[PDB]
């Protein structure tokens, strides 16, 4: 469906260019800040997909559109790019986040691109690393926000529980979470060897995360009747791909376990946060992901 942009002009500075900043004042007051990226072959009557990526804890909205690479023409010829700056250089959700309402920055900002922009309101995306991770899973956690958008793809995410370190029970601890929908595509990567948001999760900063098959089961959880899963050894086994689904929708919720790999957005090449590379490309898989789930009907 496409919006009411649909046949509006590109605002006058921005058309494949490098990505522009923009300042956006959210309507009770607080102003905030994107970078976005149009692709080369937008044309303003065609609906186009949107995919927001957000950075993790300390990074910048520059350094993600780096990290995440959505701007990359040859992984994501289609979709826009929006990267937003979280306040402090992090996102509602962390321990230290307190009464930012990021979750009201995202819907403000995709009411704002469907105004000014032909967007396909059935492929808006989000995806994060760690505190940006841990902010895409509160947005499919949040019952008006997982209905506005289609699918989900946290890296690294940090997953964040209020529960003390000494209460924090990271294989059975609740994840706060109240999908709007049935049916809601996730797909999570993580790093075996990750020392910041560990794989096994555990006590953090006062606050408790939770292990990433417990994640990963409570998701899986609510595809509820005919639920199954498959496993598949990739690269040679270093790689466990975990895809769960039921009546047909094998994947919407996917999992790959990258075995040696740190807290680190996975890249064959170097990247900010990893120097030596890792055996796949998460973008490529992730804008796949993205294609295979729209928003569905109602
Ligand atoms: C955004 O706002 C700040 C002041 O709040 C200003 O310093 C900055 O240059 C503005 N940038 C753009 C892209 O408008
Ligand atoms: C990168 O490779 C070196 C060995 O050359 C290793 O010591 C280091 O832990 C690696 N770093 C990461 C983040 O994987």
């Amino acid at each position: 469906a496409g919006s009411a942009g649909c046949g509006q002009p590109l605002p006058p500075s921005q058309p494949g260019g490098s990505s522009y900043g923009v300042n956006f004042t959210l309507s009770a007051g607080t102003q905030r800040f994107y970078r976005i990226h149009i692709p080369s072959n937008y044309n303003v009557n065609t609906p186009t997909p949107l995919i927001f990526s957000f950075h993790g804890r300390g990074k910048t909205a520059e350094s993600q559109e780096k990290l995440s690479q959505f701007s990359n023409e040859d992984w994501n010829p289609d979709a826009i790019a929006v990267y937003p700056q979280g306040l402090n250089k992090e996102w509602q959700g962390d321990p230290h986040s307190k009464d930012v309402d990021d979750i009201a920055f995202t819907m403000e900002m995709l009411d704002y691109f469907q105004e000014k922009f032909c967007i396909d309101s059935t492929r808006v995306y989000a995806a994060g690393k760690s505190n940006g991770g841990g902010f895409t899973n509160l947005l499919a956690c949040d019952p008006t926000a997982s209905t506005r958008i289609a699918a989900f793809a946290p890296v690294s995410g940090a997953y964040y529980q209020d529960v003390s370190e000494e209460a924090c029970h990271p294989t059975t601890v609740p994840i706060k979470c109240s999908p709007g929908r049935p049916s809601i595509p996730i797909l999570e990567f993580h790093g075996t060897a990750d020392k910041t948001i560990p794989y096994g999760g555990g006590g953090r900063r006062g606050e408790c995360l939770p292990s990433i098959p417990h994640f990963v089961r409570e998701w899986s959880k609510r595809l509820g009747y005919g639920l199954h899963n498959t496993t598949k050894e990739l690269y040679d086994g270093n790689v466990q791909e975990y895809q769960y689904g039921n009546g047909d929708n094998r994947g919407i919720v996917t999992h790959y376990r990258i075995g040696g790999l740190g807290h680190d957005w996975p890249s064959v090449r170097p990247n900010s946060d990893n120097p030596n590379g890792t055996y796949l490309d998460a973008t490529p898989i992730i804008v796949k992901f993205f294609k295979q789930w729209v928003l569905p009907g109602s």
